[PDB]
């Protein structure tokens, strides 16, 4: 049930990603945001997705930024938490140019390249003129909340997400019988089985991924 076990990882993958795109697509249209964008002041719309969020946390993106062309209108600010300059995101947006669709990019990030899948929506006005695009991300580094659910969702018993023999996050506690290394370069299919599974992001073969090891239960 390997090919199982890996697709299981697979649809659980894509549901996290489908719920932003719902939230995000939805966002992007409420006149509420339109007009407090087009107010040009930057309280409606931090207070609008503090809002938005109260609610639908974990369900909310790590990276979330307003932009028409290079003009990032506005920032929630998280970007720096993340160690990613201001600057940074302006090359994101050539990067994800091409709406309505997840992208996987790398950026720089205080010695280490960050992952981050993502997408924009565009903000349409109540006169039809495009006012900007809403950008949303999410960071895959020591991403564990994203990580343990998928753990729990497939009822498997550790996972590691890793842009291949580098780690980007894991469920490991550091008091199993095997270390994050030897899962890293572990041989595909022993006591502990090994499974190996890479991401699709929107149909599209990714250098992401994800191992899943199970312990051999012949034992």
């Amino acid at each position: 049930t390997s090919v199982q076990t890996s697709s299981l990882i697979q649809s659980l993958f894509d549901f996290r990603l489908a719920a932003l795109r719902i939230h995000q697509d939805s966002t992007a249209k409420n006149a509420s945001l339109i007009n407090a964008l087009v107010s040009r002041d930057s309280s409606r719309l931090d207070e609008f997705f503090s809002s938005v969020d109260e609610l639908e946390l974990s369900n909310a993106p790590d990276l979330r930024f307003i932009s028409s062309h290079d003009n990032i209108l506005w920032d929630d600010g998280n970007a720096s938490f993340y160690g990613i300059a201001q600057q940074e995101l302006n090359k994101l947006i050539r990067r994800v140019a091409i709406s309505g669709n997840w992208h996987l990019v790398q950026t720089p990030s205080e010695g280490k390249s960050v992952h981050i899948l993502m997408r924009r929506s565009s903000l349409i006005e109540a006169t039809g003129q495009v006012v900007g695009y809403l950008y949303v991300g999410i960071v895959l580094n020591d991403n564990f909340a994203l990580l343990e659910n998928i753990r729990s969702g497939s009822n498997s018993e550790n996972l590691v997400l890793a842009v291949d023999t580098t780690p980007l996050v894991s469920t490991l506690k550091g008091n199993e019988p095997y270390s994050l290394d030897y899962v890293v370069h572990s041989a595909k299919d022993d006591s502990f089985i090994v499974g190996q599974t890479f991401l699709e992001v929107e149909s599209v073969p990714t250098y992401l991924c994800v191992y899943s090891i199970q312990t051999n239960q012949n034992v």
